[PDB]
């Protein structure tokens, strides 16, 4: 049973190769400054692409980078962007799978969002989501 | 940050109007029949994109709705063929998220699975299935 | 083995025609303004009716339009007037099921509550609220 | 929102006066054997309605009742009668918040099945599902 | 294999006469009020013994009754008391299985807690502590 | 608000000390033979009591010794005789929060169960068993 | 397939001799004052590997304490220590799995945090990290 | 607070790097056959410490992937052969986390089980644990 064409609609994704080359960068920045970060990737339709759990990392850090990673491709946003939308809007943490908590940002292609990239476990989100940037840049370019 | 083209690729998708227009369809068959479902139609990557609950329909055939339709995009093949393959392998039911049981159907594009149809609570999976199908042949054309 | 009359009682809710319209409505005025959305329809029961996933939605809108529709319709008031309620009792909001966030408005049977709709992924979630009070405005008059 | 009267619809249930006192008289009928057990009542819809711990009860048995209940509403059959659907259908079990184990009796009106009663943690559920009849028998009549 | 006396100890508990009792007097308390409940009773270790839930009761009231019920047996006070310790430690709320909000309040025997009755879903929680108040109050005497 | 007499009743348990001294016995019990498990001691109400779990154990062995725990104490005999029921009574291990696996032992206290002992990892089920006794044999006495 | 030793790395550990003796302590320490807790050490990696359910803890506690001990872990630090980090970041207590509130308390070896030992139950959870740091004080000496 | 050294053992993993290089080798073999899979590497103590979803890989067999990793890291055998067990001992595959269905090949270090890697989504099972082996064949050497 066949589909086509105008009931049919596209989208665009990372593939695996680029996924996991980011995340790698992701790990390698934080393995730069003696940080042991958790690395996610998260598609836009966001399943999950890649995880990768550094040596030494937090427990904890593994699904909190799954879920920024979440966050970040959501909104198309960085998600020290989006902790800074609770002083108006509180309950949006409410909002089921997401961590409103710097370490994640986005990947796009032509503008919109296909990927985040979620960092957990270095000593703040902020140097977190500075790994996860660092991620993103190997992209592509 | 722009991934560009080597690092993307495309897949295809039923649109929301589509996958509402052949779940629709399969209610129909079903009420049709004097039976009361429930339907979903769920993506390859597999989301769920349309759920309708029947007026009357078991509180079961929800969730059991859901699975099939998961389990027919996953193997691009109909539960009912899919259920064959327990006697050789059995563990493949523990599979998380499947439910081996006649009643979801696939749909193509282009050769590839795109969504899966899923119907419960007709009084057996055969009759189910037969509304799946139904629901899948107001596609395209 | 049948129960009669004085201790059987009614409840009144939309057909699943009624659900899917308002749903798809709510998607309708959403795809007017260039906005990509989820819509659930839930029961006052609340089982969740119709879920549809719009094309391009973001993957957190699907559940969140759900607990939308479901606290929208628990209380019988828009999840916007809700939201207000959170400054002096702020542990509503930990009431399991719920999303206290605009986007969700109940719809009614002589007065009393029998359907929420919930929308999630529009810019705001006033948006969403908006959208969501055009899926209802389709009922039915 | 107002809906009228061309798409709503309605649906009969036992109301908790009646489904208390069907549960209360299955502990009872438990407890005539020095037999203690679990009761639930489930609604078609299906909400639980009512839950008894039994005095000593198995702690398993709270959830198996629930479940029993569940099973037998969702098919308007005794559970001990569901069960030997298997051998034909073996993933019938697969359908979740089933429980294909005698204990669970439907309850009807005009036909139509509104609630279930289940019973857990007797010797035999052949037992419980005894109890369970005991329990239905004091509607309605 | 027999344990006896003195790594042996014993616990008090309602009965479930006891605790059924307690349940539908909160019931019929709220009945009176034209009002629409649902209502727990959770033994101290804490096994949930009774749930009822009311006619045409919010779909959210029915989990909230309950953790209301936990969390007053959990520390041997109403849960509106147990709300205001929130201000000066704000996150006992994060402790897994408790609701932080009025309409849970304890039951004693000599002065130690042995179940907890919680009602959920009347327009205040200051009303649902009344209530469940009420069902308590039908014991002793 | 205090209960009096004879809505009051009590239940029998292991102490802390005797579930921990029982427990400890049966890694005691494991090590000897250069086996590595975990060790649950599950109550009649049943709340785990003590987990161990131990040095090189598989990662399955500690929800594993858990669950034959609970399985032991709610029907008052060791899994490895519960095991046996299946042949009969297959649907038995779709009962939630069971499993169906040599290694829980139950123990009693005047003749009424009271805790079960559950040992996973083990090369088999029945040598867990056999430290599950073991752990139970240091009791009362 | 044998790896070995570049892609090889080690990890320190309690054992599970360690981590009962520190949380048996701990629980005596609350005894001794006639408190009544629940004591859990979670690895670093974090499993937990003892949990002790004391003698008339509440309900409550038993999970409580799993969390405090795996929070004070994932970061290595007190949890009373920790919960003050939420002043300027409130978002960190949606991490999935913490609970930032007084009663856990990191052990290290080589001034790198190996388990987590965590106490719930007490009056304050002051009190809960006093007897929580009197289990870690059986260590190393 | 320290530990030291009689309190204190060690355990053996893969870092990070080895378990990424299997696990992308697995895919690189199974890519060779043009096949789409999901590969899993979970640690002995099991954490996963490596997620890699292919591209075009059905949607169940990213969790699927997971549990064959952690049943064969469980048992130190591959799944294929643990699935076997179950003809004698068929409620092993009741113990929560597990998958008995092949795909999953343990990797050893000193002989000792150190990682799993599980494998889903090809033609069989079989083929998974094939691309499964070469995953482990660039270890170390
Ligand atoms: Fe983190
Ligand atoms: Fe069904
Ligand atoms: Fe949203
Ligand atoms: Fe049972
Ligand atoms: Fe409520
Ligand atoms: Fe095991
Ligand atoms: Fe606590
Ligand atoms: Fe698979």
């Amino acid at each position: 049973v066949a589909a086509r064409g105008g009931e049919l609609t596209q989208s665009t994704h990372l593939t695996l190769e680029a996924a996991t080359k980011a995340a790698r960068a992701a790990v390698e920045a934080a393995e730069k400054d003696g940080r042991h970060v958790s690395v996610a990737v998260v598609d836009r339709n966001g399943n999950t692409l890649v995880t990768l759990r550094g040596d030494g990392a937090g427990p904890q850090s593994y699904e909190s980078a799954e879920r920024k990673a979440f966050t970040a491709v959501s909104w198309n946003a960085p998600t020290s962007e989006l902790a800074k939308r609770l002083a108006q809007a509180p309950t949006l943490k409410d909002i089921p799978g997401t961590l409103f908590l710097a370490g994640g940002t986005p990947v796009t292609a032509k503008g919109a969002p296909v990927a985040g990239i979620g960092v957990a476990g270095a000593p703040s989100g902020d140097l977190d989501e500075q790994y996860a940037r660092a991620g993103a840049a190997v992209l592509g370019h």
